[PDB]
């Protein structure tokens, strides 16, 4: 631990704060997460192994009186300041089938291997000058403040929710980059449920079998109506709102998974250009 020489504060992550470093031994520069139960300490060591080049790899785990360091490796910019920085202009759309195909590689990567993100968000995929897009802080859920891109099962009380939580969360990423506006701003756990409801529809038994008996539902909910889908996220091409919608199915079963998404004729013609970042 010693070994790091702290060269700035990255940011405030979701379970500790995370800084540039330099290792002072091999010189090389990463990414410090200072976070112990024996369980979580399991969990993260299989973490290690989950290597993917969509998935932000852990080089290492250091345990040290309370105090646990995990050790990523560095990418220089986060994809919420990069659609930031695009806001005026736009992520062309190549850009954003070509990240919207690696993240489901990386998902799909995860998910064959029964590990879930729980809490995917553009602050956790990182890119850097080569046009790839990674997954970070996967897998930390389950070892251990936004709701934007929470699935409705989480939000209905499903304590044992499955992979789709994190295609849910990916479909609503997939249409921010397209619009450049969160698709739904929830600012409350309820205001976020009625916010999707809103949208896509109250559920119901038709659409949704057993939605009526989830923990948290609640018969006194408003009956929204679905809104055309056009309305969502325009200009997307037909294809594109075609895979939206199919990520974006209330019923978790019926969510389309990682690995089928990637056969979805939307990605028929992707390819894989390259950002232009200004670090
Ligand atoms: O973030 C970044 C990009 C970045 C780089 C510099 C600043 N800076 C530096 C200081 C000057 C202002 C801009 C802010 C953001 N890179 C990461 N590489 N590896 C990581 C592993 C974990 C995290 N996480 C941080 C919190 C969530 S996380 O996924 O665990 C980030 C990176």
């Amino acid at each position: 631990m010693e070994n790091f020489q702290k060269v700035e504060k990255i940011g405030e992550g979701t379970y500790g704060v995370v800084y540039k470093a330099r290792n002072k031994l091999t010189g090389e520069v990463v990414a410090l997460k200072k976070i112990v139960p024996s369980t979580a300490i399991r969990e993260i060591s299989l973490l290690k192994e989950l290597n993917h080049p969509n998935i932000v790899k852990l080089l290492d785990v250091i345990h040290t009186e309370n105090k646990l360091y995990l050790v990523f490796e560095f990418l220089h910019q986060d994809l919420k300041k990069f659609m930031d920085a695009s806001a005026l202009t736009g992520i062309p759309l190549p850009l954003i089938k070509s990240y919207l195909f690696q993240l489901l590689q990386g998902l799909a990567f995860c998910h064959s291997h029964r590990v879930l993100h729980r809490d995917l968000k553009p602050q956790n995929l990182l890119i850097n000058t080569e046009g790839a897009i990674k997954l970070a802080d996967f897998g930390l859920a389950r070892a251990f403040v936004t709701l934007w891109y929470r699935a409705p099962e989480i939000l209905l009380g499903c304590k044992y929710y499955s992979t789709a939580v994190d295609i849910w969360s990916l479909g609503c990423i997939f249409a921010e980059m397209v619009t450049r506006r969160a698709l739904f701003p929830g600012d409350s756990e309820i205001d976020q449920l009625f916010r999707i409801f809103r949208t896509l529809g109250t559920p119901d038994e038709v659409v949704w079998p057993g939605v009526t008996s989830m923990p948290d539902y609640k018969p006194s909910f408003p009956k929204w109506a679905r809104q055309d889908f056009s309305k969502v996220v325009p200009p997307l091409d037909e294809d594109g709102r075609s895979l939206l919608s199919q990520m974006l199915h209330y019923d978790p079963n019926k969510r389309i998974s990682a690995k089928a998404a990637l056969a979805h004729p939307f990605f028929q013609d992707v390819t894989k250009p390259v950002p232009h970042l200004r670090l």
